């Protein structure tokens, strides 16, 4: 028997370690036996994804007097209801999502992996981004982070094919054997472009990421691309997971909490997914330690033969969200043990909440 | 040359007529929320737009998702030339991606201003009158039985000879109205049942099977595109889709399937006139019958509707409604107008449509400059 | 209101500026015959349209079929309204099926008449400017190496990055043509193999085959979609369909199968300015790269062919070009302007063009109200 | 060894003999416009042929069509050798794509021709007399219940028993039509409802619906193959394609989605009397039971008709048609015949029609060697 009686919404800017800032939107559910779970969503921007930062508090105007005096702990039912009071903005309902997830681990006093199945993976491996600079410069960088237990790097590309050419072509030849390259190019390629690309690079190893906005652009560059093709912000829900896997579209799914709509349909997406052998990454698109616990336990909870990588999403801010939340060790990011999200927010970063509803 | 120096977003309560609106599977609304946005020029030409649910569970739409929108896009929307509709369109695109819904009243005010700018009616500037008044159909929503009897003769001695029965809620008792409305119908007439999504697929099914030597027609009786598919698979009634017709890209699967009798196009669900004229016209082209109409709202709402109808071709539209006259309170001055069962739109410059700023009350955002 | 008075079609030859043109396999245009429609209105609004075509098999068209239609259709369109482009085109398509080569001179003189009616340029109506200034290809050339060098670098000063490989009426010499002009361009830049429908289907593939180590655009193999299609199988370098593209119907199927990276859109060959802009906007909500231009023309053919270019998205407009360059002669007094390898449409009222009635001559045919 | 020394081009007026035609959505006949072609040769061989069409709008064809096509292909045909017909074909087909209908009337010269260069009628240059004497249908009636009575008597007394109802302008009365007249004719009789093009797609599936317990043949319901397929979905009845069988490559769409049960063959609509034979026969290889007829005309065009019907398999041939006792004016001096209700080819050289000269007037255009 468990009540939710407090709903509040905080927001706070989150800006990047080298350089401009994303809008963080924390949700905090506080419940009749005094059990408080957190959720974040945070826009690695506001033109990603169908997804924007100003659209979780539209959805919580509407919502919150509605989750009043319900079950937090029922994370289904409480999905059905919010899917029930508006259709779609899943990145909106996913804060809220991944703090009944908070609840239901306090009440049951496990951790977030333990209720997704277990621990599949003892640490998902990380990547690294970048080096864009000299030779010489990318070899000490890239030999810094080998070091350091690092074996993926994701080249950042798709603002412009011809130079993104010059990129790849630069960078695999300074990496080892056993590493992996992904270009990521955010949806940013016109498809006779990407084509170009494809055909320039047909004789390097490396992973062909998201190199247009659409999966039927994606697809007609896999018509002449041999590369294995990672999907991510195509990626929006089971949907296109179903039909990925009816054409064999890819040899990777990425899949962003947030994007899939939450926790509890990400969950779905990945074990999908998995059933159908197909490799994943787990993480979300952007934020600090409430939205980097859940991607945590997500990861932990994928199967390590099939998980290609996760993220530390909180280490590429100067600011915070939340108290505690996922550590890395020797490269892996690795969930906490302790029961729920294993993170609670940091008030003092978050200031004065931006709307409150609470039962009387 | 023309800028934006200024927009204004109010909100106002929208009072339904009869008193409760029921729809689909056990949903009704009393009230519905309005969102009008207000686009000032540096000539003194004022636009205006409207998106109003009708429900805000009905469509991926929700009236709150309006001001989150604007408070993104109406900074970077100052100062840009309001009357180059597609530069705007794709600019509000690169701003958010999807949320059509609360771009939808932006759209509608750049094609007021256009219409001032250019002297003409908005029907003109999209392609010209290809149908003086729109066929209309009066709604006889979920409520009793022996009094449909006379709703039938007020609305047949109106002029109406089209009319939607409200299902649903409860497929086995929607057989039975569908059942008894249908020979109280005259041989001029229609009958459309819309679902509004409600029914589970099986049960859809038995509804088609119950009534399958009856002539009407089968509205969005699903959720899903497929789940509507599934039903079509037995049922011949000619079938309507609706709430899924979301876009070009549905519109491109229903047309490369064959996959309904008729597309019902709401402006706000498509994503604004802009995207609405384009699926429009894709649909004809490709010799689907359509019809032009919006989720709710008031006149302002209505004016884009009858504008949108006045386009259409006439072999090719079903009907159109008048929106406005649901409520029992306004959003703008002026708008379409009715006259025997035809929804005629205005013929003076824009939308043919002021916000109705009495009503409204204070604008809850203002941005200048 | 507006009613059309008089119907007027002009015909003019247009002798190519360098003597010989050729185009696919081994086809040659030294003069164009050019067909000009000009439309006078009661309040002394005048528009103009134009169709010309570069040879008479080229596609489904030819300069004779233009009288044929305008012998039957001009006496029904006079006393209607212009400014209502769609009306007009739905009564075209009323008073004949297909030919829209033969409609599409008209339907520019309605867009032109419209545009000075609401005191805007043709490209504000089809959406705004959303280009400003269209790529241009350069079609060049046949000599030696250092010739070909020098060529090269001039239109390179000049601003063009593109380019295009006549090449269609022998496989196997054109596998040398290929590989002789790639190592003689810069990175970045774009050629276009563009076979004018040229190749067997078998000799494509041995083209396609011999330089599959290439970038290029193969544009055009074959004649039909099917051929091409043939041909795409083995073939990975971007695909460019032109004179197959003949309309929405296909333009659909081109989206479904993902058949092509570009699509080229030649207005009198979609059957008008109307139905050109309807297939662009369809192919650029669907992600196609397009190329907005027409078979050949004066200034009246051009002017079109530039507001159309400057209403698509400058992210998917591939090129343009300036069809009143290739001639000695006109049609029209005014039309577009280049300005640095980029192809600028007018600003002013219409289509910013008004016929060259002493290059034109007398009539060939007059219809009055 | 033969040449074509003089090519000429007459026209002339057709008017129908019950008054005005009723057909489709809308449309009617009173005067149709003929184009007769003739040529001769050095030898002193004469041949002609036929294009009419009946109603402009009709299909992808008009009157005004043949004239521009002769004015650009004439001088090239000028020297040829009519007898060798693909020579002939696929150099038409190489001066201008498409416009098949203008071409046709030069195809069947050249039939004519060779058929009497070798001293053979045409049905045997197409094979032989594999049906003697094609059977016919009467276009009747439209009329009270006694006088529909009356009309049928004397039609089945005549031969006759097969009928077709012109219908396509209102479903809800096209309906009541099909009722009435079906009960009205005895168990070895069948019955066509020809739309023509006219239903749209949702109000064919309402009559398809109404009358799903009826046995007649569904004719070209509405104007795409598409909508037609859609029809389709839902009715049993067997489907007759007619204006929509363009070509080669439309029949063999159909043949692949095995998408009617009968396809109509107007030789013009096929481009002529050699695409038509070709498309025949591909069919009846692929057995599709046909129609061999045109659109409409004099003796000219019901020589060629009469020839294409003669050498159709009878175990496949449905119907074919007298077109020249449609109207009050003569294009030849003979042609085919009619007895009991069957239509006769001749046996005689060549198509066995001379141009009736007197009717036909001066020649509008005069190509000489
Ligand atoms: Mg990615
Ligand atoms: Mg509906
Ligand atoms: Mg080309
Ligand atoms: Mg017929």
């Amino acid at each position: 028997s468990l009540r939710i009686t407090r709903i509040r919404l905080y927001k706070t800017d989150l800006p990047y370690v080298d350089g401009t800032v994303a809008r963080a939107s924390v949700v905090v559910i506080d419940t009749d036996a005094g059990l408080q779970g957190c959720g974040e969503f945070t826009p690695c921007g506001e033109n990603y994804m169908i997804a924007h930062s100003e659209g979780v508090d539209a959805f919580a105007r509407l919502a919150a007097p509605q989750l009043l005096g319900q079950d937090p702990r029922q994370v289904a039912r409480m999905e059905r209801l919010m899917d029930h009071l508006v259709q779609g903005h899943g990145y909106a309902k996913a804060p809220f999502d991944a703090a009944f997830w908070d609840i239901l681990g306090q009440a049951t006093g496990q951790p977030v992996w333990m209720l997704l199945g277990g621990k599949l993976c003892d640490g998902a491996p990380m990547y690294r981004v970048a080096p864009q600079r000299s030779e010489a410069e990318t070899r000490a960088e890239l030999a810094r982070h080998r070091a350091a237990g690092y074996r993926q790097f994701q080249i950042k590309v798709g603002a412009d094919w011809q130079s993104d050419i010059d990129r790849i072509r630069a960078c695999l030849p300074l990496l080892e054997p056993g590493e992996k390259a992904m270009a990521d190019a955010n949806q940013g390629w016109r498809v006779d472009n990407a084509i170009r690309l494809a055909r320039a690079t047909r004789d390097l190893d490396y992973i062909l990421e998201q190199p247009c906005r659409s999966y039927e652009e994606c697809q007609q560059v896999r018509r002449v691309a041999d590369q294995p093709m990672k999907l991510d912000e195509c990626v929006t829900g089971l949907h296109m997971a179903q039909r990925i896997v009816a054409d064999r579209g890819a040899e990777i799914c990425c899949l962003k909490i947030s994007n899939l709509g939450g926790l509890s349909k990400a969950r779905r997406t990945r074990d999908f997914l998995i059933d159908n052998r197909m490799p994943v990454v787990a993480e979300d698109s952007w934020g600090g330690e409430i939205a980097s616990a859940a991607v945590a336990h997500f990861a932990a909870s994928t199967p390590e033969e099939f998980l290609i990588n996760s993220t530390d999403l909180m280490n590429y801010n100067t600011r915070s969200t939340g108290l505690g939340g996922p550590t890395v060790h020797q490269g892996r990011l690795y969930a906490s043990d302790t029961p729920g999200l294993g993170v609670t927010p940091d008030f003092n970063s978050l200031g004065a909440p931006v709307a409150d509803w609470a039962l009387p």
